[PDB]
């Protein structure tokens, strides 16, 4: 269903939010080779791949991660760690809806998360652009999982349209707002964001549409279960902005699930 | 380089032994079906398979595990589970010896392992006697990971000689004893021990070779890597007392490697 290209692409990314938050990337300095502890990133490993920035708590919001020159890859790969705890960041999480005009007219984005990317903006963007300058052939993505994955949208859509593509790839990405802004991630242009989903992650099912939030289109569903090996062909495509038979089936969901995108990740062996 | 029925056997006594961290199986009313958290054992949840005798944290060394009736695989399963914290256990790990003489004569052991077993051996040896007494016909099964791997080791050792056969399939286990323990575990009647080693892991090089300890042959070697699917082709047959060739590598070890036999063991998504 989904092209190896694109399963690659996907498997990447995934090792490199995982690398977010395994071995020597919570704080550090310039110009390391990225590594993992415990085989969580072989693919980044197995590249040109070097540190060109890494962060910790950056402002009001708390957020780790690094910026990274993948030679091989020809990248410049933003990368946000999640919560060092996740069932507890799970639980406590506010539903509520600021406006976001700024980004786009009429939408609404999370609070928190919203508010989160704000408070780092400039101190990274800046850090991007400069490594634009160097490699200005090389594809900006940023990506993330869990909180980190939201951040890498926010981030993204944000600082979209100043002449360099930016893609988004989020594992286990919670919802950041409403239909229109949902309508808005989908159509905006410099940028195809892919929001990667595990059956019943319980990330991608909060907040709820009960809420009145809603999830960007496409949404890309590996419906391989906790501790799977993924193929090419057990990922779906679920186009049309909160179509069932995804992250959004009616049953009941899990936290394990939320760690298993390719390989292990949100946590470290 | 291993059959496939041995394959097989190897995997479901490693869910087994996962089992023993995982799932609601720590203390439930017996009958209970047997089963996990986070896709920890999905074979064992395929059978039949209830809880005899729910333990944790009796005996002397807070002895952690359960007995498990399985009417589809016809087995009676013994299992032993680690330490809550691997590393809080490799770390504090003491190496004295004791005089094992009860097992087979000349034979000493490490004095943690022999006497949390000691401790529980009597009202264990009762409970698989009841069951061996219910299942005439069904074999008994001694397992465990890392700690659990040993004590089920020292286990088999010790009751073997009632009239059933006790087989012992371990995973990531330390080396137990002396040269005399090793022998009697090499060509001892009554059961055949399958002890299961992957890759660079390191409570198989435990305690050293140079504290008085050395290993029961043979030894079955996973060659995969950490988070690496295990087939027949991925498991060779090491054999003899203390050979090297397999775990037994003058390399540098890997915590993670012991927390991947078939799958997730030793910690719970």
């Amino acid at each position: 269903e989904v092209s190896q290209d694109l399963f690659n692409q996907f498997n990447l990314f995934a090792q490199y939010s995982a690398a977010a938050y395994c071995g020597k990337n919570n704080d550090a300095p310039a110009g390391t080779n990225i590594t993992c502890t415990g085989n969580a990133c072989p693919e980044v490993e197995k590249a040109d791949a070097t540190f060109l920035y890494s962060f910790e708590d950056s402002g009001v919001g708390d957020v780790t991660g690094f910026l990274a020159l993948d030679n091989t890859n020809k990248l410049i790969v933003l990368s946000f760690r999640g919560s060092r705890s996740i069932e507890n960041w799970i639980g406590n999480l506010n539903f509520d809806l600021k406006e976001i005009n700024d980004i786009c007219s009429g939408c609404r984005g999370h609070d928190g998360f919203t508010s989160s990317w704000r408070s780092v903006a400039d101190t990274l963007r800046q850090k991007v652009e400069d490594a634009v300058r160097e490699h200005p052939d090389y594809r900006v993505v940023f990506t993330g999982h869990s909180l980190g994955g939201a951040l890498a949208t926010v981030a993204g859509a944000d600082l979209r349209g100043n002449g360099y593509d930016i893609d988004v790839f989020s594992y286990g990405a919670p919802r950041v707002g409403n239909r229109a802004f949902a309508e808005f991630l989908t159509v905006q242009t410099g940028g195809t964001l892919y929001r990667i989903t595990h059956t019943n992650d319980i990330v991608p099912r909060l907040p709820p549409r009960e809420f009145g939030y809603s999830h960007s289109s496409p949404e890309y569903w590996i419906k391989s279960g906790t501790l799977v090996p993924v193929t090419r062909n057990d990922i779906v495509k679920i186009e049309g902005i909160d179509a069932t038979g995804g992250n959004n089936q009616p049953n009941i969901p899990d936290i394990p699930a939320h760690l298993w995108y390719f390989g292990l990740i949100g946590t470290c062996l």
